[PDB]
């Protein structure tokens, strides 16, 4: 019986107890210290419980549901464990009333059901050209990070790179990720962040007497060395001969010419590779009219094939008119304090690149982890096109609408039902208080407020302080992201009350 | 803060705690040891908390406006204490739920108001001539107690004997319940208990040679003696002369033949008293044909003086027309072994008897108690005119009622009237415990059956273990004694509440 049990449900409060305090923008911050110095200041959910040493069997098996997906975004975790950890709590005290265990997972369960429901029969309908509406869901992914500069930047970048990549797929669109490229630069301000309609291979030209912006450039992407690898690599040469030496080295000069003659004999005006290019091999290509560039990324090679229809090559003599890249101009220009090659005017339009730049040397790091997290956001929009009005909304509902359900259905299965309509609003309360007001009268003064109709949307304004529309403020978020946490949860906290007993080894 | 406020909500339960278990029907009896070891096994709560020494004021003060009463029935004192120390409990959740007293307070009343008056408008007229109605109300009150041998008789006598003495009085029916003696012997069948119209003397005639019965006679109720007093008695005798002596003890004799020929000078016909009889005075009184009884009791006199119209007589001197009493018949009857004088048919209508008969030695005692307790309550409905449906019906409306208000009527107030309402319902939860359902189950089957106002007088049967109508069952209970019971223990509970800081000389 409530042997071990409790054991269980006191390791999930506990855990639940390591992210309280973490929750919404008004949130505090944890301090992680490494164990070689090192320091990290963090709120982030995830890393919270995946650095925890736990040694409970239920708060593993919980975390392992709660914590992780299968799926792109790393969004509404601490959520998934808060919702958890409260759903678990106010079950604790109906077995403390002595009601069966089997229960309080059908009310939940029912519970389950109907909250599930109650989000589909109430979204809001998204698609692509709601470009006016994707600008303020943006904000709400961005507004919690670290980003001091203008949000609206930004905003208005990821709605674009979103709906140049959209195409639809079985008459719905369809978003992927993987053409769009993300450089970034510290230093100058967020105000020189913008699109490029291409490429960016951030590695500049062999020569500055090659052509600073080309016309129509014939692309080679060259996988394989255009410089000697040197035969003393493995070990010490055994030529004791300086006639011998001299022969040698000179048929192997004569060999890069040979690699770069081999890729100027399908003409083309460009030629990128990721290992060197030769000192005779950069003259060479000088007194061609070529534009080349020297070790470049893999990554970048890669990113220019399926933009501009060329393949990357490892073998000169494969190298023909098929395997050549097509670009309409390809220029070199200055960022910040590095020239980097552009290759505009691509044949994939899908394919893009942003140049973000702006603050210090980690806050750069951290401004692309919100960029890319904001444009999977986006694109996520696109493939659901469902978004509900966040700061409690469809939460109050779930709890009211649940409320008034639970009379009818059943005798101790009430008490259950009941309790999860509770629960739920705990959340909101805990939101409330981080906030910075009084919880059971914020609590209060919206349910009243959300006993009409016509007042759906409304939340607390967290720096308002008091009950308003929150779509009609931007506050609108995803859907489907707010309804698999309450799954995730149920699932999680239906588990802790389904062990019985623990006997282990 | 805490300090005093845990103590003395702790001893208000622990006192709650001690009575719980013997609350209604089926209940547990409590055993009572006095120091001197004497038994008493009990279920009287007045008893159970006046018999015990309490250490708390607080408690000492909520048990004194519970218990007590003013009125000459009593009843509702178990529901008193227990809805009391259920309403504190309750309030002590609040304050773990973090709101102050001064809210419980406001709360409470509001609760209270609305409680009050949803007795009011649902009560039901009961006059004189509803006596099928009046009859219900006798074994409401009958049916709980340890005897139960014939009560349908003495339920059907209450009726009658209170039905007399009903008198209209400031344009509204009054009980004048003194103008009612009650009379036991032990031993005999039970249901030859009966009502008797007059008064009942316990004691018989002095001569069997004077009459068994006289018509219309005139009573000479007489408190001096008509036997001598010994001079031995005062003192020791100092009369030397024998012939002094005789005439001492002579003219003493002739004194009591005297005052019997000055009492038979206002024409006599029975004459009854609380001193004995000389024998030639007995012999006397029985030539003459009057009809004597000698060593009552004076308790009696008084009784059968205002019953018959007369006075006690302590004067003989002044003994007269306007002292002397009036009978329809009066007689020496036998009940069981005891040979006694009835007084049928008085002058005034009023002054009736009631006989008890049947059990042992304690059982005829506990035969009075439940006869007052119910002569009384039959009584006070007449004295009253209001009566309700028993069995837990009014109690789960007082809940159901203020639960569907209580989201209307404001924020932190909302949590102290429901808790209020669970306070209510906490009342039925113990009292279908005792009978041993499960609580939950039954009290949840009552709020999902008592919507309809068809269902208004629904309660819960303890001997069948099912919500049923109360009223067409025969449970009606007084309206006001189920009401005074919530203006003490409301009262109560908060005065407990009111206490912040003790100082102890
Ligand atoms: N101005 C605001 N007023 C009220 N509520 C707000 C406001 N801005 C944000 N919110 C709410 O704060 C909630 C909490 O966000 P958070 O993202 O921290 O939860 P999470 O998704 O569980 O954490 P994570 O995103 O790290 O997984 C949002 O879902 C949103 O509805
Ligand atoms: N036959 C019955 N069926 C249902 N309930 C009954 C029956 N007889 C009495 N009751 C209920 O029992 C309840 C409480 O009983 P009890 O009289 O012991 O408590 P109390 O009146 O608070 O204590 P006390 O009478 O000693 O002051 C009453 O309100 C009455 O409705
Ligand atoms: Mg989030
Ligand atoms: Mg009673």
């Amino acid at each position: 019986g409530k042997e071990a049990v409790r054991a269980n449900i006191a390791a999930v409060k506990a855990v639940e107890e390591a992210l309280k305090s973490t929750y919404g923008p008004r949130g505090m911050d944890k301090m992680l210290v490494d164990s070689l110095g090192d320091i990290t200041i963090t709120n982030d959910g995830a890393t919270i419980l995946d650095k925890m040493d736990l040694q409970h069997p239920a708060a593993k098996l919980l975390v392992q549901i709660a914590k992780g997906q299968d799926e792109e975004t790393a969004d509404g975790t601490k959520t998934a464990v808060i919702f958890s950890g409260e759903l678990v709590k106010k079950a604790e005290d109906l077995l403390y009333k002595d009601v069966h265990p089997t229960i309080i997972i059908s009310g939940y369960k029912k519970a389950e059901e109907v909250a599930l429901q109650t989000i589909q029969e109430l979204a809001q309908t998204v698609s692509i050209n709601d470009t006016d509406l994707l600008r303020k869901i943006a904000m709400t992914s961005l507004s919690s990070k670290a980003v001091a500069g203008a949000r609206e930047y930004i905003a208005d970048i990821v709605v674009k790179a979103v709906t140049q990549v959209a195409e639809l797929r079985g008459d719905k669109w369809y978003v992927d990720l993987d053409n769009i490229q993300i450089v970034k630069k510290a230093g100058g301000s967020i105000n020189d962040t913008q699109l490029v309609y291409g490429i960016v291979v951030d590695k500049e030209v062999v020569h500055p007497g090659m052509p600073k912006r080309l016309e129509n450039a014939k692309i080679a992407l060259i996988d394989a060395s255009l410089e000697v690898e040197k035969p003393e690599l493995d070990a010490e040469i055994r030529i004791n001969d300086p006639t011998q030496m001299q022969k040698f080295l000179d048929e192997e000069e004569n060999l890069i010419k040979e690699k770069v003659d081999k890729i100027l004999a399908t003409g083309a005006n460009v030629i990128i590779c990721q290992k060197g290019i030769d000192e005779v091999a950069q003259s060479y290509l000088a007194k061609k009219g070529v534009l080349a560039v020297r070790r470049a990324k893999k990554s970048d090679l890669e990113k220019l094939a399926r933009a501009t229809g060329g393949r990357v090559v490892s073998n000169i003599d494969e190298i023909s008119e098929q395997d050549l890249g097509y670009a309409s101009l390809i220029e070199e220009r200055k960022v910040g304090e590095d020239k980097m090659v552009f290759v505009e005017g691509a044949k994939n339009p899908k394919s893009i690149s942003i140049l973000i730049r702006g603050g210090l040397e980690r806050l750069v790091d951290e401004t692309e982890r919100a960029l890319r997290d904001a444009l999977g956001t986006v694109a996520d929009v696109i493939k659901d096109g469902r978004a509900i009005a966040g700061g409690g909304a469809v939460e109050i509902e779930i709890a009211k609408k649940l409320r008034k359900y639970a009379p009818q259905v059943g005798g101790k299965e009430q008490l259950a039902v009941e309790a999860y309509a509770n629960a739920l609003e705990s959340l909101v309360s805990i939101l409330i208080e981080n906030a910075g007001f009084d919880p059971i009268d914020l609590l209060m003064k919206l349910r009243s407020t959300h006993e009409n109709e016509n007042n759906k949307w409304y939340g607390i304004d967290l720096y308002a302080g008091q009950p308003v529309d929150m779509w009609q403020k931007g506050v609108i978020e995803p859907a489907l992201v707010k309804m698999n946490a309450i799954k995730a949860a149920t699932e999680a906290a239906t588990l802790v009350l389904r062990i019985d007993d623990v006997v282990s080894a």
